[PDB]
């Protein structure tokens, strides 16, 4: 393998985490793998907050690569916000190591109670630059100007519930993760991951609209709008989104380009939740309005597509993932 | 016991339904027993839609008792609609009998997924006559008028997850249901179950607002303007509510006449969910808007005090239940 491999794992069909090190002594952390951030973050052995003390903390007086910085800093998340300073340390992942800057967390009680009911101990950015604070060039970018690895791109086989583990794959394109063609979509912003796709799911569509491919979302966001015509004679109520998970009704997203056409049928976003009722199954769709028509691509897409995130060539390279390696 | 008496049984601390027989064979059907609903209604042995399969269905020519009707009918929900005819026969609930007009549920598939994913087979309303269809007077008005029971009242005891069941009592007022004073509050609306109260929750107060008691509501609807500043600095997030149990945040609700103070503390309205994460709860609370500032003092409320609906007085007794009967 002359590419890094770091294997993922599920975490009950919302998440999915990674395993990396920091400090000279590769002191262990689990962590969310956010392509919609662009910072690094680990709880500090300094975080006294309730939700710490169930966290692997980082002790940079334990690492001789240790490089104090104390700039302060807060970074906010859809869940919350958590504070702290720049710090610097040598980061490992997978098979490869850098000095990198991170925020060394040490207030959590602003993003609960997300950090005390999850198991991961922090999260680590997979964005651009201009996306992060403190300006800090990406990791996959730092590695490729270190000449560590042959590329500055890095691909999501995610993990599918009760089947089979995932893997974050940087450096290079490996073909066992993806059966049928490769497509490339350009971005339309060196923000996000974000680019330009037609979506057509019943008699509803919406031309060139944004799609922001992330990782960190547990569903797939629609414009209000749209999710409400395409809910609109179909039995899915919602207690003041649930269905049966049988229901033919249901329609499939389409997806379409110049270069390449991507469907989720049903099956990829309905979540069974038999323990509630009968067949009964959770939609894992959002109604999430952006100033401009967008869809947020999360993981019930990247589940079924294998992703590529490129910022030497500024795009995201699409392939239906094996059901099995 | 000079009263009627049926059993209650809990279902996921989200609904509880009751037993009561149509037919001169004593068909059986599970009620959902509903304050805010007047119809009663049973899926027929001519309902032929997939939500029907599992249920107890009911059979008029099983019954010598059958009065044929057939008038038209469709009733609605917050979760959907059920159509059909009025057909009479003998309902029998707990030890008292009478021919009684209903609905004879023909079509449920506008009533989905809530029908096949629950165990009830039908509703059993407890409401007031100008709330039904077909002005059918109240099943415990008519068994005053037939003097099968010394008073046009009912009462709730509700069952609680994982520590007791609960009874529906018909007829009188039995204390051994409940402790401390029990306080009548007048309805302002000879409709619904409705009585004026004052609410303080946290420095947010509302004077006289309109009160629904509603034993077919799972949660405590508030206000939305209510509810959001409720929870403004209390460490409560949401999906795109839940908040970790031990939170010492959450305010206790209150809510006072010139006659009483009822209150309803966190335990009351806190569900755990432990299988999602360690320590945390769900907020039995939902943001819903009348015309006019409203709660619904659902299961909930309920829960915690043991309610009296009483006809002859259009009143609302009200008082703390016990713990353990």
């Amino acid at each position: 393998s002359s590419n890094d491999n770091i294997e993922l794992v599920d975490f009950q069909n919302i998440m999915f985490y990674g395993d990396a090190e920091v400090g000279d002594n590769q002191q262990p952390f689990t962590f969310i793998l956010d392509t919609g951030s662009a910072n690094l973050w680990v709880p500090s052995v300094k975080c006294t907050t309730a939700g710490c003390l169930t966290k692997h903390l980082y002790d940079s007086s334990k690492s001789r690569t240790y490089e104090k910085d104390g700039t302060k800093v807060e970074m906010n998340y859809v869940s919350g916000t958590v504070s702290g300073f720049f710090s610097k340390d040598l980061v490992t992942v997978g098979n490869l190591s850098l000095p990198y800057k991170f925020i060394e967390v040490i207030d959590t009680n602003g993003f609960e109670p997300t950090y005390t009911a999850s198991t991961f101990d922090g999260i680590l950015g997979l964005g651009w630059k201009d996306l992060s604070i403190g300006s800090v060039d990406p990791i996959v970018v730092e590695l490729k100007n270190q000449n560590k690895i042959e590329n500055a791109l890095f691909t999501f086989y995610l993990p599918v519930h009760d089947k089979h583990t995932g893997f974050l794959t940087i450096g290079g394109i490996e073909e066992r993760f993806y059966e049928g063609p490769l497509t490339y979509e350009k971005l339309n912003h060196d923000l996000y991951w974000q680019i330009t796709l037609d979506a057509h799911v019943g008699n509803i569509s919406l031309e060139k609209a944004n799609c922001i491919v992330d990782s960190g979302t547990s569903a797939i966001t629609v414009p209000t709008d749209f999710l409400n015509k395409m809910l609109q004679n179909l039995d899915v109520i919602k207690v003041p989104y649930v269905t049966l998970c049988n229901n033919s009704k249901l329609p499939t997203f389409e997806f379409t380009s110049e270069n390449g056409k991507y469907t989720l049928e049903p099956e990829y976003y309905l979540q069974h939740i038999e323990d509630v009722g009968p067949g009964l199954c959770m939609l894992n769709i959002i109604g999430l309005d952006f100033p401009v028509p967008t869809f947020i691509l999360g993981d019930p897409f990247m589940r079924k597509y294998f992703t590529v995130f490129d910022y030497d060539n500024h795009s995201v390279g699409i392939a239906l993932a094996k059901k099995n390696l």
